[PDB]
């Protein structure tokens, strides 16, 4: 796969690009074509929820510059790649593994090979575990050790054991039963405290999330958690009504005193930023139930037969994965944001921020070439309105680039006030983007500071700073409401975004080697900080930190 | 007094000039390679009278003694000593609002005469201050009672930006000194804020403050009024708003319609910025959940920092430093975010928190002449505290494409050293290794070394090999203080606050107004009734106009 700037589509791309950066502007766009919106934007109509629009309308493109886009996605075999992931080739180039996180969402129960064997019966196993684990537990029909229903459910990982079923849940809450959920993953001792404090030993469920059970944040957690618990319990047979594991090492989960038979499995095709679709989503399960854990599935695999079957002019993901090529490799914009307005998904951004950047923070191509083009943003956000009251004078009034993402939907499941809360938080949502597009010209802030009577010294004084050039882009993206089924299909839509982002510059999407100097550099340290010794091993910050601390131990 | 275009600015130009000729060659551990003393020369320990010393390491940063000599010239240059001065004395630097900036005389412990229109505001800062004091008092300790003759129980701050997030902030960073009470905090106009936090009420017992200087921010507003209907469901009596709900405010005739008594109006002035106020009455919930006495500690944490940038000299002088390295990045080297990472989970919510205070200060293109710049300013400002933002996004900071200049922060103590210390050591060891690596990278021969202590047939290392390669070169600032107590806290917040001014200096553009917001407040107003009437709308762009219709539909 030749070198992305080399690639004749690409190249098509930088000449326009070059030639017409500065001329577009969105207003102009709409001033002119009355068909804008219907030939930006896509309807998504699902079974049960309602349609999903997309509105991409908002963007610095017109009919040339969608054209050449799209070329782009013919010409890096977008679709190839995609039909490749599906059947489960070992496109995790780097570590020879297939990448399925798609299986897991399987709701058609498609034959999906992986080393000679249909994976379907496997996950289907696995979901039929989690099911009657998670009625065992809601019911009370699990018992702790002195012989009561679980009350609290402790989910103890990392990185994508934890994002997932943290965003999932604050996302679902409407949809939660009785149990009440938590979350650890920190090693900082600070967050499994704060936790511990709120609970009853004899009502507490510890789910253990790490496929190695050997995780050096999480098995501290879980170590501590267990011997807080064993103060209590005393007895070390009690661990087992009490922690259950998600993971693959049933030695190790059954030394730590896990029954073997409340392991929940999966496996190596899912990786962590993609798993709270497997057993990784358990705390879900338990949260909402199961049958709104398969909601969550079904919508996901929704969003994935749009994927595979829309053409790409009409191909929800593709088109998002299209614009940011465009905002970060054209115009150099090195962030993307992400705005739902809707508290609710207040870590939807968070959640993002690892599945995009994690994913497409890459350097090395796959023909082992060092990218002489930009990779993946710094994805980042806040809900509305809570951003758009901190930093939204800089996506309006700064100096930069910052293309985002506007969510939000029609219903509420909040409305107080007999729905007031929510026509005023729309009205900010269409507003902000509104804005953003059209500006305020030199001449329409004239005419306000006019029309209010201000004289014409302190018109002069005042006037530069309430003018706002615009052009600034934007996608809206609107559902009837988010539910388990909605929800799925969006976090769904944007990982496909981030798997063709990863395919258009020729990256491993699926691998995270960047993580293992720091790991390393690390475990040198541990030792060296465990007594007063001057430290001297390393560079001189180092070395002074390393001191500084000890100083003040 | 307007400054020449920065771009043209000698000081700026003999920079532009060495970046030119240098950016390429300046490699962070070459220069620890060959120069012993680095560490003590670009490193900073502030003594604090009770707290411990506070350490600002910025050796691991693309300076040498050339480049560090060419920025202070730079801060010389744009006059940042004189605008401080300017700042501190009152003028009135915010200049399109023609108002004092004195977020600093909100924590003058000094009580030093600070002059706004002919009179001394230090009266009427410790005024409020005491007042705090008094209601914090009869709150925390049972003698002021709810409707029913209860103790409170709860209390929910309602404000939107500055008026929520700084003591959000700072209630969860300070949360292990925190009394009996609850607190909670309403912002969104999204009904789910509210309502989620008033299920877990009980109207006998909970405390609500209105926090908004007009008393007509509408969503504060719509958000309290809301909280006043439940309230009132209950309490069926005018008279027990009284006791239940307070404001933060100088509007007493809003405030006294709103049904609170003026005498639990706890005010504040326009030289109060909303993201520099939590220093204010702003911080009453803070003063409620921590104590009066961890609120006077915060405050005089901040004005022992204010103290520092004032009598430091610019070599060392922390917020200046902090303000010039990142002009370097952002103005030479081009990168366009800034991250704070804090080794701290209490301090979960810092990096949101300065995402307003340095974004909406400095996300700005005028400048004071009234001209356009054509040079960047503010930087998208971001992060997660370690080790979660390491197992999300560090991938990318150490892999991807992006110059990421980054803050990492880190206490010696922890206030919760379960398992014996043993995770505490654990984080530091990350929080030290995250930033070894960062400057160290691991070349091919690094790596291909490794490969070969594991069994690696040498087939499998030469195709994995270019994965593992780290170029290293990236920036950090480390900053460790002994512990995160409400003084270290009220420091480092203040230190930002005036690197952001500093940086806004340079930059010669505003940093205490907010102009950015109106356009968007002035279009949600039109849209409004367009969301509550019949018609099929085409008031808007075709976009607009589709949206509205779409949510329309499915109403």
């Amino acid at each position: 796969k030749v070198n992305l700037k080399q690639d004749p589509a690409y190249q098509k791309l930088q000449e326009y690009y070059d030639n017409n950066a500065d001329k577009i502007n969105i207003l102009q766009l709409f001033q002119q074509d009355a068909d804008r919106f219907n030939k930006y934007s896509l309807r998504i109509p699902t079974p049960n929820d309602g349609e999903i629009l997309l509105d991409y309308s908002k963007n610095r493109i017109d009919d040339t510059t969608f054209s050449l886009l799209l070329n782009l996605a013919k010409s890096r075999n977008v679709e190839k790649a995609r039909d490749a992931m599906f059947a489960g080739e070992k496109i995790n180039f780097t570590e020879d593994r297939a990448v399925l996180h798609v299986a897991l969402r399987n709701r058609q129960n498609r034959p999906i090979m992986v080393n000679g064997k249909d994976v379907t019966p496997d996950v289907n196993a696995v979901l039929a575990h989690m099911k009657e684990f998670s009625t065992q537990v809601i019911s009370g029909a699990w018992k702790g050790y002195t012989g009561k229903p679980i009350t609290d459910v402790i989910n103890i990982g990392i990185g994508g054991s934890d994002l997932g079923p943290l965003m999932v849940t604050e996302a679902l809450k409407p949809y939660a039963n009785h149990l009440k959920v938590h979350f650890v993953s920190n090693i900082d001792g600070t967050h499994l405290a704060e936790v511990l404090k709120r609970l009853n030993p004899e009502t507490a469920l510890f789910i253990i999330a790490s496929k190695t059970f050997t995780t050096q944040e999480t098995i501290t957690n879980a170590t501590s958690a267990k011997t807080w618990f064993l103060e209590a319990a005393k007895d070390p047979a009690a661990v087992s009504k009490h922690f259950v594991a998600l993971s693959t090492n049933g030695e190790k989960v059954t030394a730590f005193g896990i029954d073997p038979k409340n392991m929940f499995g999966f496996w190596d095709w899912v990786g962590g930023r993609y798993s709270l679709w497997s057993a990784i989503g358990l705390s879900i399960s338990l949260y909402i139930g199961f049958e709104n854990f398969e909601k969550l599935l079904d919508g996901a695999n929704f969003m994935d037969n749009h994927f595979c079957t829309a053409p790409l002019e009409k191909n929800a993901p593709v088109i998002l994965a299209l614009l940011g090529v465009w905002y970060g490799n054209f115009y150099g914009a090195e962030t993307h944001a992400l705005l739902p307005y809707d508290q609710y998904l207040h870590r939807f951004a968070a959640y993002f921020q690892q599945g995009d950047m994690e994913s497409n923070g890459k350097y090395v191509t796959r023909s082992g070439a060092t990218v002489d083009y930009s990779t993946g943003p710094v994805v980042w956000g806040e809900p509305g309105t809570n951003g758009q009251h901190a930093f939204y004078q800089l996506v309006h009034q700064g100096t930069r680039l910052i293309p985002c993402d506007f969510l939000a939907p029609a219903q509420t499941h909040n409305p107080i006030a007999n729905g007031a809360h929510h026509k005023i938080l729309l009205a900010n949502f269409l507003a902000q983007t509104e804005a953003l597009m059209k500006g305020k010209t030199d001449a329409e802030a004239k005419a306000e500071l006019e029309k209010s009577g201000m004289a014409p010294e302190a018109i002069a004084k005042i006037l530069p700073h309430k003018v706002f050039k615009g052009n600034r882009p934007t996608n809206s993206i609107v559902v009837k409401k988010f539910t388990p089924f909605t929800l799925g299909a969006l976090i769904a839509m944007y990982e496909h975004k981030i798997f063709t982002q990863g395919v258009i510059w020729d990256i491993n999407s699926f691998d995270q080697w960047g993580v293992e100097l720091g790991k390393q550099l690390a475990k040198a340290i541990e030792p060296e900080l465990q007594d007063g010794k001057k430290i001297t091993s390393h560079d001189a910050s180092t070395n002074g930190l390393i001191n500084f601390l000890k100083e003040n131990f």
